[PDB]
């Protein structure tokens, strides 16, 4: 998209690495307790720091399919695994003719870093499928789709305790389907977790309640918690919360529409949204049901009717928060000037080089960055794998007990009050609130959903926060992250003994 | 080595694949007996053909060794399989600082072609690990062999069922020892089949008589079959034999120093050695036997006595018979125009770049092709695979009982004839030629060995002429043996349905 | 059996070992091709000879049956695996009262060893169920012997690819068919090899011809290839052949029996015959076939009508020719200098200790020894293991070929005869001889067991006298074998690397 600045994706996440591991590396070799403080301490600090960078597995597969014309077509497919510190590796499948190995390394290992920010038990991965899905029937889809399961499977790619794939661009719900009942029908079918061999499966199928919206849910918690931080704020030169505040939408998608959503129904203004095929702009506000309804109707964003053809890049348009929810490497040292809004929160993975970042930084726009803020995503993943494994939805085995229970409860107040304020103080009725009889059951698997993810964004900004303060970044969000990330897998390679050898 | 033409290695295979496949198009169209004659026959021979072109599994390896001197190192590392049509995968495991994706692809197909050229039943597969082994220690290179053995075994990109490794450039009988340990003692140990995981193993540890010096054993067997062919030698201005005949050896490895071994057995004179630190040349003749005792006292060849060190291309020498037994794309288009010899027989893989093929089809030189001449140590592989699934060594279950039942044998021709002849023609003894003597008991291992790889290129080579012929190809036996591969995998791939789709 | 000289049997073994090891430290210090020519040399042809020693891997089982009466009982169970530098390992299955670790530790060593000598490419293995089987009802030996089976399966113990067990003393065929089908109706359900785990079943379920009776022809052709030695006939002052010697035979069991048998057909004279209650005596000679009809039918040797009931022990019998064949250290330092006989054939494992052998060395009595006499039991489980994996009868797809091969054959002499000899010579018929006319359709799986082990005894006794001439080691033949056996199983752990540290 820029021939100007146009980094390879893998070193350009490698470069976010260094710049992480150049500020901790004084406190990993402190901690370092051993009698060798001489300073190959140093040198085995950064041993280590060289194994956790490379890819540890990449497969590359070709396989034939007969399309519904009745050609014969070789389809080009890709996974990496990049660590496996924690098992099973973790990420998703993307369908697009940009798949490449180095673009698959590249979000293999941001998965790697964006489950360790939020403290999720996986190492990581990544899939891409090279081909356009818009030129293909559903048929040859689902023909493509079982049969790269099958491919990776043989292999050792795809399983509950190796490789848990998940959406990503142009695939969903749909896709992963279809994953997950190749495999449970051929290789694990005597296996008990076979079905939590993938995520972002339907209800229907072992998916979990909220898994197509969560990445945007999340996308709002990390911003709302960096949005009412004052001290941040102010170092913008802005007004803490969202009721006064406008922002634009670069791509339509699982991870765009959703931002939108929510941010919408907080107080925030959306006043621009870029696709594939052109921008549309109004000062006054879009309305996403309104717009999705309209993209459902039509195929495409242009011509809906409450808002103008915007001319020139979405990612300029003047708003508070520009919110890049599309593929990579989109705000570079060409456009990085002219971006006007103030907060940039990355929805998508790696759109932002590291020159464009340098540049942010001078001109005090805080990045928050895609390590934490896309990563409400892999967080209910997470939760529906855990789901897969336990084999009940959340609450039923209790439900009644714990209703039952809070009632006895209440009447162990209203009985002793009575006893004491006897006769005339008459009867002294004890009953839960509005808001607490609608948890009077405990949580069901909607309630762990929300509040699970919401506790998991805070808990994760309050450490970037603390990290970005300790060592002075500033507004450098990112590597205050791959700080916590590189401490987080480093303590794992220190105390394994690195590897069998 | 060359930057006028340097060619990727993978799509410079693809080419000589795309010509053969030009000539053979018609003849496996009319084969083709389906109902629908359309020549949308075309259309689906030509969709097997894309089919067999790409690699079906590639997978990509780091891995983290920790070095004599303490320091933490990471290892890079490929496998890749192209074919499956037979089971299971063959090719061999090259150390070298050169080793690529590409590389390894473009070797592993032509392993796939060149087993179908000789009739041996496994898929192409091929191994390199990304080091120099002249700087590591001994401790350090059993460590890489024996960790990248369970980095693949784990991803099924090894096992006597599935992908049979063996030695290359700057492995040999030792890796293959720490290999077959490795799997055996691991994942192997309750397999039957464990020590059939590779090939080229020490004899002691299942490997079989003379696979060190099978290949180069391959290449005069090649030879002799074009150099006593008068059709061929009368087109080069030639004398059929190997009595008066000069030759240059690129590489005095396990290829070099072993053709020249076996041609110098037979009256040929080694003029011209040449390697990676220099030439030597002689235009009375260099001895194999004091070249290699040279060679093994100094790590050299440069400055062995009876011989001067010869500055300028070893590929230029004059010579009847240049072997080329080193690295790949060694003749260029640069080059070509001055090699001065007459055959180029190549040992190694993929030494001619298609411009050189075309100069030399101009100029009457013969190029015996690699797919064909090399193939001896993927057939004595065969060989050894064979002797570990059988788990006997060759006659010992039958050297006496034969041996007795030819003693009877002979003894049934005498009395026959003393009982006619009677007591007039007195005692007449049959008795066994000094070389049927020496064949009383029937085949040994190495007899095998020896009369089964004579055996395999003979019939290999009539196929290869009998194509040339029937094409009109003249000197262009690359074209020719690519034919002979194509068809045979062609077929299999027809009369499989292609894949499970 | 002797309170003065009970060595520990393990130790007995090792001591054997050292014996042999101290001979050969020379020469494979100096076979030994590697750079530190230090006494890093001996250092490490020491070390290596430390890790053969020991057994690798010893499992110990107590299981409950419950007996045919009700009642529950515990029984005790060993099998050790002795080395893996081949696999499988391979050896018998004792039920005696007397199985102990240190006695099956100590026989699944002496495996190894046979195995080497003659050239059978097994590791060694051993296992005790520490029962009297004369205690116990067929219902309960079957319940005891299946459940034995799945316990050693479990934890990988038995297996057509690990340990391949068979009998010993107090088990035989019924046992074996036991072991087989229990494991081929579990765990190898779906192995194709399944009935290849265990050797010496009965010929309906994949046995071979002769197992039964293997060892004592073995036994045989081994006496027979030193009793037609003049050299060693001369040291002992006796005559070359069987036609006028006396021998006496320890235990009638399958060893003893079959010996008895064969050397009685070669015109040997069978004195005296010991057992578990008793010895019986004739200086006449006893018959094999009376004495094995009488044993049918008595369940005795005591009172058979053709000899007298003889007081004193079996082993100081007078006699050419003493075959122990019952159990072990039954020649001792006591009874060792009242033997009487020249020749000590050891059919069973280790009855002589080694201050016994001191003795009879001084004496000029020659010990042929336990890993070289009776290793015809392993030579003919090796064949039917073959069998096995085969799958099908020796002979089966040729008989007809060859027979018709061999007619064709002979008429081309007989036309090429009449060719030239025209009708001046007539008709020149050429037919088989007898012995001719039994081979014409060539081997037949008796066929290949008789030579194949004729073939393996003579051999290995070459190897033996070989060792002993180039040592000086006279008739200390138990020297030599292990000699022989040390080099051959140093030589796979020296190339392999010893072991993946
Ligand atoms: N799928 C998930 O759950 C998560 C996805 N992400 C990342 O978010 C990004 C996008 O989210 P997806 O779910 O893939 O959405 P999606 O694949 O459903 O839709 C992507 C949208 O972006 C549009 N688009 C593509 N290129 C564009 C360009 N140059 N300008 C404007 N629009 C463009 C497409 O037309 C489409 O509307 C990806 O980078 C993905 O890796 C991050 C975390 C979780
Ligand atoms: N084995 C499999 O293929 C699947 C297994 N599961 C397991 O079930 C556990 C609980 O999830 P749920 O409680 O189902 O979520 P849930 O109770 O919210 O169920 C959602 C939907 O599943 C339906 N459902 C329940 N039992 C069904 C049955 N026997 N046949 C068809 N539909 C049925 C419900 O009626 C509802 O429509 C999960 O932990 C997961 O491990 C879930 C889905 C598929
Ligand atoms: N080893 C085998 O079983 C087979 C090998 N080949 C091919 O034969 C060729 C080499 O045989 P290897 O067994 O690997 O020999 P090797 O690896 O044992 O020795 C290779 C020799 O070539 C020399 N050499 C390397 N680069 C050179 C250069 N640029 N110029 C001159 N000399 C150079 C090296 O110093 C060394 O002496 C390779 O292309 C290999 O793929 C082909 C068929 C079978
Ligand atoms: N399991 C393993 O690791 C090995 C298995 N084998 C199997 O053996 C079969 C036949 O090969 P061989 O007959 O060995 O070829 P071979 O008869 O040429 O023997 C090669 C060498 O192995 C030695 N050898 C034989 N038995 C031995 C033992 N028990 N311990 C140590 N060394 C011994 C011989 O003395 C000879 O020097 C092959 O089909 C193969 O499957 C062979 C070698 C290693
Ligand atoms: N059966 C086989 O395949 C082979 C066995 N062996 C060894 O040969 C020896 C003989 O075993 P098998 O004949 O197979 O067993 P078996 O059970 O058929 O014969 C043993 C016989 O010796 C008798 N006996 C036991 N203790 C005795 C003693 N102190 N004095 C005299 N007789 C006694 C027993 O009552 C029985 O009659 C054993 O040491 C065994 O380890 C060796 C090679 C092969
Ligand atoms: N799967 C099993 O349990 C058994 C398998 N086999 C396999 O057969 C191979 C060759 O041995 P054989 O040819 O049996 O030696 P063989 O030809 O001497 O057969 C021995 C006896 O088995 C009988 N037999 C043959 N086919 C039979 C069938 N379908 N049903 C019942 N009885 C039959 C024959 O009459 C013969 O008398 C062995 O390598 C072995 O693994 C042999 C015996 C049992
Ligand atoms: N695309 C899209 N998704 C919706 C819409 N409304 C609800 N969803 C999603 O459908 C799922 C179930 O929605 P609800 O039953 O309304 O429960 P909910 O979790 O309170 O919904 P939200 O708070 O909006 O996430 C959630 O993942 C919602 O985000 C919508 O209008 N458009
Ligand atoms: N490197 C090297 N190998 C040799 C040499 N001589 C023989 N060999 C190989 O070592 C193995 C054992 O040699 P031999 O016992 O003579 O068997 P062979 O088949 O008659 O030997 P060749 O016909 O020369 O291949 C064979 O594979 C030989 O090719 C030599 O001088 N140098
Ligand atoms: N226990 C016992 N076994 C016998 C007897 N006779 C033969 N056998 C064994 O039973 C099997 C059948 O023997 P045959 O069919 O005659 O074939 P064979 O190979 O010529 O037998 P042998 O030369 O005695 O080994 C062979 O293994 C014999 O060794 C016997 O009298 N008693
Ligand atoms: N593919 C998403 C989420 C992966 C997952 O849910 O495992 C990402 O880029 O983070
Ligand atoms: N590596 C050799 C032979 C491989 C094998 O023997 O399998 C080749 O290039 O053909
Ligand atoms: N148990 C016999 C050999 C058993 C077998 O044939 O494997 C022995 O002591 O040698």
């Amino acid at each position: 998209a820029d021939r100007e600045d146009d980094p390879n994706f893998f070193k350009m996440v490698e470069g976010f690495f260094d710049r992480g591991a150049s500020i901790v590396e004084d406190k990993l070799v402190e901690d370092l307790k051993t009698r060798e403080t001489e300073e190959q301490k140093r040198n085995r600090v950064r041993g280590i720091l060289r194994i956790i960078k490379p890819c540890n597995h990449v497969l590359s597969l070709s396989f034939p399919i007969r399309r519904d014309d009745g050609s014969w077509e070789v389809i080009e497919g890709y996974r990496a695994q990049h660590s496996q510190h924690r098992t099973p590796c973790k990420g998703g499948i993307r369908y697009s003719t940009d798949v490449s190995v180095d673009e698959v390394k590249a979000l293999a290992s941001l998965m790697t870093y964006k489950c360790a920010v939020v403290d999720v038990p996986f190492g990581g991965a990544k899939a891409g499928v090279k081909i356009n899905p818009k030129n293909y029937t559903d048929n040859e889809l689902e023909k493509i789709t079982r049969r790269f399961t099958m491919e990776l499977a043989k292999k050792g790619f795809i399983g509950p305790g190796v490789d848990v794939p998940a959406p990503d661009m142009s695939t969903g719900e749909r896709e992963m389907s279809w994953i997950a009942d190749t495999y449970a029908s051929t290789i694990g079918h005597y296996d008990i977790n076979a079905h939590a061999c993938v995520t972002g499966k339907p209800i229907s199928q072992g998916g979990i309640h909220g898994r197509i919206s969560a990445t945007g849910r999340g996308v709002f918690h990390g911003i709302e918690n960096f949005i009412n931080e004052a001290s941040y704020m102010s170092i913008l030169g802005m007004t803490p919360g969202f009721g006064d505040k406008t922002f634009a939408v670069q791509g339509f998608g699982n991870v765009g529409l959703h931002s939108m959503r929510y941010l919408h129904r907080f107080g925030a203004k959306c006043v621009a949204v870029g696709e594939s095929d052109g921008s549309i702009w109004n000062p006054d506000g879009i309305d996403p049901k309104e717009l999705e309804d309209f993209k459902l109707q039509h195929g495409t964003i242009l011509g809906f009717p409450k808002a103008k053809i915007y001319e020139g890049s979405i990612l300029e348009v003047d708003c508070d928060i520009l919110i890049p929810a599309a593929s990579e490497k989109q705000l570079t040292k060409s456009n990085a000037p002219r971006v006007k809004a103030k907060i940039i929160a990355e929805g998508a993975n790696g759109p932002t080089t590291p020159e464009a970042d340098k540049i942010f930084l001078e001109r005090n726009i805080m990045v928050i960055p895609d390590l934490y803020l896309n990563a409400g995503g892999v967080t209910v993943s997470y939760f529906e794998w855990l789901k897969n494994l336990n084999h009940v939805s959340y609450g039923r085995l209790t439900f009644k007990y714990e209703r039952d229970s809070n009632y006895h409860l209440l009447m162990s107040v209203q009985e002793s009050l009575e006893r004491k304020f006897g006769k005339h103080g008459g009867t002294i009725p004890i009953v839960p609130t509005a808001e607490f009889q609608d948890r009077i059951s405990g949580a069901s698997e909607k309630d762990i959903v929300h509040s699970g993810l919401a506790y998991t964004m805070e808990r994760s900004a309050r450490q970037i926060m603390r990290t970005a303060m300790k060592y002075n970044l500033g507004l450098d969000l990112r590597t205050a992250a791959y700080v916590n990330a590189i401490e987080k897998v480093f303590r794992v390679y220190n105390e394994a003994g690195v590897t069998f050898t």
